[PDB]
Order: structure tokens, then C-alpha cells, then sequence
């Protein structure tokens, strides 16, 4: 499963090193600028329990999936995990709940103290 590859081979890209956040690079963007806090990011992205009990996906808008990195606009493992994105990159990051939206869960979508797995592709980001 693309999950169990992460678990296996996934980089810990948190700075604390609690595994929170583990990620693969599945396709490699181009050049090495990443973006910086503040930054307008667009993605495309889909997403689902580490069971996979739920599923979401941005897709069904072809339009991009847009917001203001390092601001808080999205859970925490997105700030951390698109921030090491370059153009063009797809990832894969799962996500212990202290990351994404802990015990408080997300009913009934997300349960308390759930993990979740995305794949997340950074199309461009734009400067403040
Ligand atoms: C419809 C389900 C939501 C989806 C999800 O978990 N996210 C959507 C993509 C981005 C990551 C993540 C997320 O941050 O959810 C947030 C949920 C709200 C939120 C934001 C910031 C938070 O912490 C700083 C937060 O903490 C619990 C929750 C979200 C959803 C939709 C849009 C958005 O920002 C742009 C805008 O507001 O226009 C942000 C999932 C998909 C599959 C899953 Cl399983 S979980």
C-alpha cells in the first residue's frame, strides 16, 4: 500500500522527530525553489483515512486547490509537508492526529485521533 511505503521509507520531516509527518517523493518537480511562509500555493490533492474508510479528492473542481502557506489556513502537516515541495512534485505524506486534527477528530468525516494519507501534487506558488 502507498501508505505502508511511507511507513516504511517516509522521511520524518517534523522538527521535533516524532514521525508525525512522513513523506515521499513520488514524482520529482523541477529546479529546487520551494516555497516560503506566506507564499500563494496551488495544489492538486486527494486524501483518505490511513483505513481509507473515508476518501476525498479536490479533482472534481479541475480547478486548483489554493491557499497561503505557512499561515495556518490548513492543518499543520500541509504547512510543514507542501513547504518541502518544489514545482511540479508529487508527494506522498501520512499523519499522526497531532498533526492534522488530533482527538477532537472531524465528525463525521474524521474520527478522533485519526491518521491521514494524501497525495498532493504542487502545481506553482506565488510570492506574498
Ligand atoms: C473534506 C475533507 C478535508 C480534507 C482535509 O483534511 N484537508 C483539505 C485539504 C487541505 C488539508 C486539509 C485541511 O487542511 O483541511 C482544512 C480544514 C480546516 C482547518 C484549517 C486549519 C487548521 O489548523 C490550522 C485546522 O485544524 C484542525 C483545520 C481545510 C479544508 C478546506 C479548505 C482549507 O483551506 C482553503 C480554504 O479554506 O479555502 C482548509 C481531507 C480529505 C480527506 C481526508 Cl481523510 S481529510
Amino acid at each position: 500500500g502507498a501508505p505502508a511505503t511511507v511507513t516504511e521509507q517516509g522521511e520524518d520531516i517534523t522538527s521535533k522527530k516524532d514521525r508525525g509527518v512522513l513523506k515521499i517523493v513520488k514524482r520529482v518537480g523541477n529546479g529546487e525553489e520551494t516555497p516560503m511562509i506566506g507564499d500563494k500555493v496551488y495544489v492538486h490533492y486527494k486524501g483518505k483515512l490511513s483505513n481509507g474508510k473515508k476518501f476525498d479528492s479536490s479533482h472534481d473542481r479541475n480547478e486548483p486547490f489554493v491557499f497561503s502557506l505557512g499561515k495556518g489556513q490548513v492543518i499543520k502537516a500541509w504547512d510543514i509537508g507542501v513547504a518541502t515541495m518544489k514545482k511540479g512534485e508529487i508527494a506522498h505524506l501520512l499523519i499522526k492526529p497531532e498533526y492534522a486534527y488530533g482527538s477532537a477528530g472531524s465528525l463525521p468525516k474524521i474520527p478522533s485521533n485519526a491518521t491521514l494519507f494524501f497525495e498532493i501534487e504542487l502545481l506553482d506558488f506565488k510570492g506574498e
